[PDB]
This record gives structure tokens, C-alpha cells and sequence, in this order.
């Protein structure tokens, strides 16, 4: 049996129309052109020899407007520049005529978003990831991908939440929000940095166990229950996020007739082992699908 | 460690600009508007009471041009209609001004393609799948999704390979090629149909074991080797596709210094069990990534 679950991204066309190339003569990376503003990682200003301890304030001072070359695949004349956190805000003389309705938001651990991977201002692929509890994502990015963007979509409105910055020693990725902050405790410097420990996203594991029930797979469901408070105490000792219920989880509980606390108990038992059994073809807990994924893909509920 | 592998779809914008809604008064589904032609599943002509044994030849005869309502989210005036296999070809009076460069191709088992899931002519998500050895895909489709399209991209050229038709009793999906044939032995009738048995895609399992080596994970590699001929004899007895090497696999062998026949032996041993170990965080063989995925995402080679 197939669960009906796939890694589903938003259609990317509206964001593709916003991608540009930004060059400073050292690095080339991607930017996001909205209205009269082009957003891009500030390490475009960095010569390669200084990526390990850049002094971005001094680099910024050393630039003028024509230090930046912006191209859409048009040349966009830069008429202002500023730095916000780990991002540059370039003002250009032409408003993007394809600017979608948009907001800037921060994504929280466990939540999914879509990524448009771009190289040299050209969109090359799209994928979806969940923000990990340690503020990394398990992405697919190579040299030249910085400035690739992550977003969610509410209706017609694109909520931009991520601009790609760097790969960590363990192959995971991180980037900035459009307030210029890096996710987590990371710095946009190419040096060893402590990485917080990752954790299983409990709410998403619950979502996946509900997807299993919705597919007729419920061997792991017993009358036994663990309260949210008790589970969260356990979680802190076992590399699980604390569980916080949402209306999307509640909708899964209503549809299946299985209580959240029954699946919190199940998780505690499954964590110790699947005892040779499988759940939706897996022998380990899956936390890469959200309650909203399950509601939308299996139940049709957005 | 993260492998650097994700399920990567093409950017969807060029195909989004080709999607329309087609209605006959019973069903509404999606169509693909290229040049002056709109392609859509022929069961748009079907009243719901007849989806189990439709007589499509008689339905076709009963239609006229204005039996079909085509809308882009514009109304497109239908000025000709024809049936090719399980698809209708509607001729419209306006050429799609956003028609990309395109071809029609058939996809083969093990190969990946991108899907744009659409409802009521509106793109709603994108995902990637591999064509299974039994000519199904493990997709995510609900009522109203027929006419959603699958495609690959070579350069600027979109190779359309799939138009969605139906869900099978086991939750998997199938559809047609743009020559009008259904993939596999399936019929576009809503009745019980025998499903061929699925198999592990050996070439993709080899690709994934190479991705593991490229990530520093090679515990399963021994000097022991199994020839292609011997492996393929084994595969026929063990629900594996026969292995056929390609230049993309050869490139992985060259980069890692590990021979194909070493990984064919590894597969034969791993099939019987991982003995408590993991490979790229999995306890079972993974066949949803292609040699080309591994070359592109990990090595940068398209
Ligand atoms: C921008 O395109 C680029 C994206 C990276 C490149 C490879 N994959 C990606 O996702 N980002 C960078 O090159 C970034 C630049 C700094 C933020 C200024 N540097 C980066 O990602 O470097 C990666 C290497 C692994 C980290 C340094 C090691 C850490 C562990 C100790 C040894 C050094
Ligand atoms: C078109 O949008 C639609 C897509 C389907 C609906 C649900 N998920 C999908 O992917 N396609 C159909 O509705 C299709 C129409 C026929 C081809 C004319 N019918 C379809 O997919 O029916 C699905 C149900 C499961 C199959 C019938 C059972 C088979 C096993 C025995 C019992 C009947």
C-alpha cells in the first residue's frame, strides 16, 4: 500500500519570476527582487580569502552602488544599498513587474516550507524541507546556491521565510530570515561552529501515525494513553521535541477516532523498537510530514 | 550526517502557464494547453454513473465542439475535438502565447519525473516520482486531479511524459502518455484491475549505495563482486529489476573507485538484512533516487 504522501512543494512560478543574479566581482550568488528591492546574502561582498572571518561592516563601507551587478535572466541599476543582519538590501531603479503579493515570516521548527534552488540567478529545482529543531534544514545545495529562497504560500500570498547561506560540517544547511537574522545560533562565517543537537519533531511523528491510521494501518494503537505533560517530560530525556497540539492535529484525531494521548504512548513504545513490524513501509519514526501535509494530501483539507 | 539528497522537482513555472480547466458538465478536470491544442483525459466526457464501463467511442460521437468548456485561470473556444487513446485533443482558436519548447516522450521504469498537481485548472503542488516497474507511481492525487501532468526537462525543453488518470486499489497511481496509451496494462475504467507486482529498481539502489559512499558511508563495500549476468539471474528470483548500466552509473563508479559488481554483491547481502546497521539513515534499500539525481545533487553533474 502507498500512503498517498509525497514531499509536496508549492508551484514555483511566482517565485521564479523574482530571482536575479547578484555579483560583486568575487562571488556570484542569487537575489530576490521584490518591488524596488533586491535581497541577497551579504557574503557576496566577501573575497574568497576572507570567508572565514569577514568584517562585513568594513566591506559594506567599501562598497558603492556600482559595486553591485544585478542581472535578471536585464541589468538592474543599483541606486541604493544597505545591510540588515546577514542580508543586503539593494535598491534598484526598476520595480519588479511580476512582484507577487508577499510577506516576510520566520518559520518554526517542525514546519515545512518550499525551496527554490537557484544558480547564477537561474531556478534549477524545487523541494520541500522541515525546519529542524536545531535550526538547520536537510537540503540539497551546492556552491553558487546562496540566495536561494524558501517560502510558504497562503492563498495568493507568498510568505518568504528563508534565504540560503551555508552548509554545516554534517551536510545540513542553514540560512537567514528576511529580518536578517540567521536561524539558530549560526554566523555567516566559514568556520567551525557548534551545532545544536537535532531532535525528533513529536507533532510531526503524531501526524505520520495519523496518516498511517487513515491508511488502515493501526496495529500500534492501544487503549493505553500518555498525557501531554507526561510525554513532554519523557521527550526532554529522549531527544524529542515537546508536543504542542494544534487544530490541525485535532482534526486528525476527530477523523480517526484516535486520541493524541494514544499516539504519544505509541511513540514512547515505538521509540524503543518496531519489533520487526513496519508503519507505512518504514521501520523508524518519520517526522518530515506535518499535520497540515496529512490533512491536505490525504483528506483534502487546506 | 545528511546525504545532500532531497526529492527535487523541476521548477514548475513553464508548465503552470499551460494548465487549463476542461468541463463537459459532468466532470471537471485539468487540461494541458500547448500551441492550439488542449490535451485532457477522455473520461471528462463520462457521466459519473458510467465510469465503470464507459463506451468512449459512443461518448465521443455524442459530443460537439461546444460540448467542451475550456477555461484558463480566459475562455478558450473549442473549434475541433478528437480522441487519441485515453486522451482527448481539443483544438482551440487561440495559441497559448506561453507555450514552452516541448516534446512528448514516454518514461521508463526507474526514471524520475516531476508532477504538477492541479485542481480546477489551478496548480496546487509539485513533487517528483519514479515510474515503478509495474507502471504505477506513488503519487499524491485526489478527486479532480486528472489531467495533472508529469514531465522532465532537458535544457529549456519540457518533455511531457504523463497525464494523470486514476488511483489503484493499493493507493498508487497511473496515467497516460501523450500518445494516448496508458502506462502498463491499465484501462481508464473504474473497475478492479490486476496490478503487476512491483519490484526494487536495481539501478536506483546502486545509485543510492554510491550516494552513501560519496558521503563517506561504505561499510557495506567488500572486494566481493557479483557480475551483472549473475545478479540479473538472482534479481528475477527476488523481486528486483534486472540491472542495466548507464554512463551515469559509470561516472559514480569512477568517482568513488567502487565497481558496479561490488555493489551488486552488496545488494544481494543487504537484501537479506542490514544486521542492525543503517545506510544514509535507512534500514532498507532505497530505490527512489536515480543515478542522475546522485550525479546532479551531490556532484554537480548534469
Ligand atoms: C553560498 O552559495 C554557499 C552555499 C554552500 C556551499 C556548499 N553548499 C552550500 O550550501 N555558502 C558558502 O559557501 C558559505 C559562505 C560563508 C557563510 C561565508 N560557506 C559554507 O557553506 O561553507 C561550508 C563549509 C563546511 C563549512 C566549513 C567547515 C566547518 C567545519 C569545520 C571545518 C570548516
Ligand atoms: C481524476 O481526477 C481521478 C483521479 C483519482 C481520484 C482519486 N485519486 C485519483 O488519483 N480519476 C478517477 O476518478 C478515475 C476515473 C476512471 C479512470 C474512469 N477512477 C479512479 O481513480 O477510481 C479510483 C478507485 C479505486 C478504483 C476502483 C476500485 C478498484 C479496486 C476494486 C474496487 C473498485
Amino acid at each position: 500500500h502507498h500512503s498517498g504522501l509525497v514531499k509536496m512543494s508549492h508551484p514555483s512560478g511566482d517565485v521564479e519570476a523574482c530571482m536575479v543574479q547578484v555579483t560583486c566581482g568575487s562571488m556570484t550568488l542569487n537575489g530576490l527582487w521584490l518591488d524596488n528591492t533586491v535581497w541577497c546574502p551579504r557574503h557576496v561582498m566577501c573575497p574568497a580569502d576572507q570567508l572565514s572571518d569577514p568584517n562585513y561592516d568594513a566591506l559594506l563601507i567599501s562598497m558603492t552602488n556600482h559595486s553591485f551587478s544585478v542581472q535578471k535572466h536585464a541589468n538592474l541599476r543599483v541606486v541604493g544599498h544597505a545591510m540588515q543582519g546577514t542580508l543586503l538590501k539593494l535598491t534598484v531603479d526598476v520595480a519588479n513587474p511580476s512582484t507577487p503579493a508577499y510577506t516576510f515570516t520566520t518559520v518554526k521548527p517542525g514546519a515545512a516550507f518550499s525551496v527554490l534552488a537557484c544558480y547564477n540567478g537561474r531556478p534549477t529545482g524545487t523541494f520541500t524541507v522541515v525546519m529542524r529543531p536545531n535550526y538547520t534544514i536537510k537540503g540539497s545545495f551546492l556552491c553558487g546556491s546562496c540566495g536561494s529562497v524558501g517560502y510558504t504560500k497562503e492563498g495568493s500570498v507568498i510568505n518568504f521565510c528563508y534565504m540560503h547561506q551555508m552548509e554545516l560540517a554534517n551536510g545540513t544547511h542553514t540560512g537567514s530570515a528576511f529580518d536578517g537574522t540567521m536561524y539558530g545560533a549560526f554566523m555567516d562565517k566559514q568556520v567551525h561552529q557548534v551545532q545544536l543537537t537535532d531532535k525528533y519533531c513529536s507533532v510531526n511523528v503524531v501526524a505520520w501515525l495519523y496518516a498511517a491510521i487513515l491508511n488502515g494501518c493501526a496495529w500500534f494503537v492501544k487503549p493505553n494513553r500518555t498525557s501531554v505533560v507526561s510525554f513532554n517530560e519523557w521527550a526532554l530525556a529522549n531527544q524529542f521535541t515537546e508536543f504542542v497540539g494544534t487544530q490541525s492535529v485535532d482534526m486528525l484525531a476527530v477523523k480517526t477516532g484516535v486520541a493524541i494521548e494514544q499516539l504519544l504512548y505509541a511513540i514512547q513504545q515505538l521509540y524503543t523498537g518496531f519489533q520487526g513490524k513496519q508503519i507505512l513501509g518504514s521501520t523508524m519514526l518519520e517526522d518530515e510530514f506535518t499535520p497540515e501535509d496529512v490533512n491536505m494530501q490525504i483528506m483534502g483539507v487546506v
